[PDB]
């Protein structure tokens, strides 16, 4: 199984999901968990299916399903948010992505962001490179953050913390799905993308993108973070990295209750 | 000799169409500085825009007026006939940062009354564009006014780093999300399409907004003062685009406390 035969498959299936998104939206389906759409639902479950017809070895570990069977030992694992953005689905219809990420036995080798709406494949495979729609990513321009845009959620940290961020930054953008926001941070568009409770899924696939283009992802205090937990974590330039982990410990932290 | 809207409106969008051709060379060759401080940018793009707009005027409309960012205005009256309020690049940080989610504005004021405003969403190759007499459009496809949205339905759109953080902060409890595109222009179209509830820009000039009004009008939107006031088209105000159905909602909040300020 090459790299590359398993990518000629997962680049024909995101092809062929475009012309079953469209149904879906149609009969659009919402519902409270404490959002989540049938658009969310089927998406997975026709991964899964394809999974089992392709890949049968292969795990799955996905927002809509239980994981308590996923082990940190496991040979094939594919992570999966059927759509990141299912706020920007329902109220727009536009600035949602799904995301992929290939592991073999822990080592991240194949990672997908599909910007659906706009038809921009991002994609990584490692040996090969990174690429939106096949024309190669390659590391962004150093960014300082004082000359960078950053994105993050401001309604949950600190206002001390929000207002170090804007003054420190050169601007403030939220597309609002976490693998765009981080899809800016890879294309050098935005400095650094901040997520500060993600699952496994909000962030799979970005790990590869980020060795393959030399961006720092880590944790909020700079560490490695586990593919298969969360982690507070942040995706960045590597010239505005240390700066903004340094902003975000300031002030007894950027957590909006201690 | 005398043209009617749709004849006017043949040549904007032909022009807007050419000058696709002209601004990758732009952007390629693109250079930067600094007007009022670090922060406040204009680029080789944005003055090219205007001056080929003003030529196209000069050749076509000789007797119609330009006001327009990279330009002195001093000369632009309240009594003039023919006006176009342009801004040549709006989101030009969007421009140098990302070469995305930025827009041209162009609106058409006969005898201060709007008659043509455009949008052009460059990036994604979006025209919008709003007709008096036959409505607002996307691509040629045909825009309507959006279902209400109620503020704690909808996503609201504005400038954080400008308003105190209580008021910030209230904005965020009461609205369904956040989010931002970065250029006043395109979160507009945003309200105009449903797909946000409201944007606010508390100290917009003319050509932030000048297109927005007849899209406004013609999509059954609200847009005034944060006082909830008419606003000048040849002066800013602070200002916001909204949903009818989440408008009040917003203002209460803006003017809640003493005030969105600071
Ligand atoms: N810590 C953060 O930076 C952050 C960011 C967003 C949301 N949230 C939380 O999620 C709830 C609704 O979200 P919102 O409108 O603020 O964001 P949202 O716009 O609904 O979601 C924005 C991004 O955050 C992801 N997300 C959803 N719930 C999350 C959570 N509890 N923690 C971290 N990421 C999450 C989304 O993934 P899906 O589209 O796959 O849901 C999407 O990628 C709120 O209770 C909020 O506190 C937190
Ligand atoms: N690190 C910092 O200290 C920092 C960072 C950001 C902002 N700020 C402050 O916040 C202000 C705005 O800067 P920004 O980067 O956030 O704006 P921006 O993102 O560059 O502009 C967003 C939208 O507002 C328009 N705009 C530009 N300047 C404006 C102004 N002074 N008032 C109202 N609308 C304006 C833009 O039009 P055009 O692109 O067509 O002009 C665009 O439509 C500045 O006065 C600055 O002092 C400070
Ligand atoms: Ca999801
Ligand atoms: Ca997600
Ligand atoms: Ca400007
Ligand atoms: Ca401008
Ligand atoms: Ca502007």
């Amino acid at each position: 199984k090459t790299l590359q035969q398993i990518d000629k498959l997962i680049c024909s299936w995101l092809k062929q999901i475009d012309n079953v998104i469209p149904q879906l939206i149609m009969e659009m389906t919402t519902e409270t968990k404490r959002l989540v759409t049938n658009v969310d639902k089927q998406i997975q479950q026709q991964f899964q299916q394809f999974l089992a017809t392709y890949f049968p070895e292969h795990q799955l570990l996905a927002e809509e399903k239980s994981n308590a069977m996923i082990t940190n030992e496991i040979n094939h694992l594919w992570i999966m948010d059927p759509i990141d953005g299912t706020a920007n689905l329902v109220k727009q219809q536009e600035d949602y992505c799904i995301i992929l990420a290939y592991f073999y036995e822990g080592k991240p080798m194949l990672s997908y962001v599909y910007d659906y709406p706009h038809k921009k494949l991002y994609k990584a495979i490692r040996g090969e490179g990174a690429f939106c729609n096949g024309f190669k990513m390659e590391e962004p321009p150093s960014l300082k953050l004082e000359d960078a845009i950053i994105s993050f959620n401001a309604q949950v940290m600190n206002l001390d913390t929000v207002q170090d961020l804007f003054d420190a930054s050169f601007s403030y953008r939220l597309v609002g799905a976490c693998g765009l926001d981080s899809m800016r941070v890879a294309k050098g568009q935005f400095g650094a993308h901040i997520n500060t409770n993600p699952k496994p899924w909000d962030i799979a696939a970005q790990f590869l993108f980020a060795e393959l283009l030399n961006l720092k992802m880590t944790t909020l205090d700079g560490k490695a973070i586990d593919h298969l937990k969360g982690a507070p974590f942040i995706i960045s330039n590597k010239a505005c990295h240390e700066t903004v982990l340094k902003i975000l410990n300031a002030n007894g932290g950027y957590q909006k209750y201690r």
